[PDB]
Order: structure tokens, then C-alpha cells, then sequence
């Protein structure tokens, strides 16, 4: 009935490095849908205590958002640029399984994945 806390954005415990991959994915990739009118439900996770969702986080066990994934990227969270677009999936795949075909943010899920791939389809060549 408590939130679960975020997901972890920063452990000293991981190598960090710096790619074109990973540069394009905070400030193409993130940057881009960060900034889109329906942006704002993703930018953070989901606050099942303050919306009045008891069973969000019963059905879904791996939450994740944009807020999550631009700090990941922001600490070197990610090694390879897979790990970042698997949370991408994620946060959308959360919204399809929890909500309802033709509901409000189901549509905004819709906008944000089309932009999504429209700017992963485009990521740079790997060192
Ligand atoms: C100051 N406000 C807030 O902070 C606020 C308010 C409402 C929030 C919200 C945060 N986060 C969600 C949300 C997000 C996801 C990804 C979900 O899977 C679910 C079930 C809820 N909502 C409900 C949806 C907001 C957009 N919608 C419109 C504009 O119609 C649809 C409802």
C-alpha cells in the first residue's frame, strides 16, 4: 500500500563509460520524448498512494520511467545501450498491461513509443 521505493539510478559498483550510444540516448532519445505534451505521466513513477492505485504495484513488479531512465544515463547506470532501451519497453509494456485498449494514457503510452522508435531507429554506430 506504500509506494516500493525507485528504481536504483546511480551504483558506484558498476564500470561507467562514455559512448556516441549512449550521449544520443540522454540527449536525442531521452531530451526528445522528456519534452513531448504528453511527457508528463512517464516523467516519474507511477504514485500509486497519492492516484489512489492499491493494485498498481500488485500487478506491475518491474516499474520503471523516464524520470528512472534519465538518471540512469545521467550516473552511467548503463554499460550498453540495450540495458536503456529495456527499460524504455518496460515503462510501455507497464502502461498496456495495467490499462485498458482506447484509454487516455494508453494513447499518450502510443505517442511517446512512436517517437521512441522513430529516434532509436536512428541510434549511432556502436565503438
Ligand atoms: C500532478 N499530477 C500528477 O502528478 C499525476 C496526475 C495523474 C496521473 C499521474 C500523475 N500519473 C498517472 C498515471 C501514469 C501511468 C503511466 C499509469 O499507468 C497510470 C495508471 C497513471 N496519472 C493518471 C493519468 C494521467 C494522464 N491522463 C490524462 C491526462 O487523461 C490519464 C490518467
Amino acid at each position: 500500500s506504500m509506494n516500493p521505493p525507485p528504481p536504483e539510478t546511480s551504483n558506484p559498483n558498476k564500470p561507467k563509460r562514455q559512448t556516441n550510444q549512449l550521449q544520443y540516448l540522454l540527449r536525442v532519445v531521452l531530451k526528445t520524448l522528456w519534452k513531448h505534451q504528453f511527457a508528463w505521466p512517464f516523467q516519474q513513477p507511477v504514485d500509486a498512494v497519492k492516484l489512489n492505485l492499491p493494485d498498481y504495484y500488485k500487478i506491475i513488479k518491474t516499474p520503471m520511467d523516464m524520470g528512472t531512465i534519465k538518471k540512469r544515463l545521467e550516473n552511467n547506470y548503463y554499460w550498453n545501450a540495450q540495458e536503456c532501451i529495456q527499460d524504455f519497453n518496460t515503462m510501455f509494456t507497464n502502461c498496456y498491461i495495467y490499462n485498458k485498449p482506447g484509454d487516455d494514457i494508453v494513447l499518450m503510452a502510443e505517442a511517446l513509443e512512436k517517437l521512441f522508435l522513430q529516434k532509436i531507429n536512428e541510434l549511432p554506430t556502436e565503438e
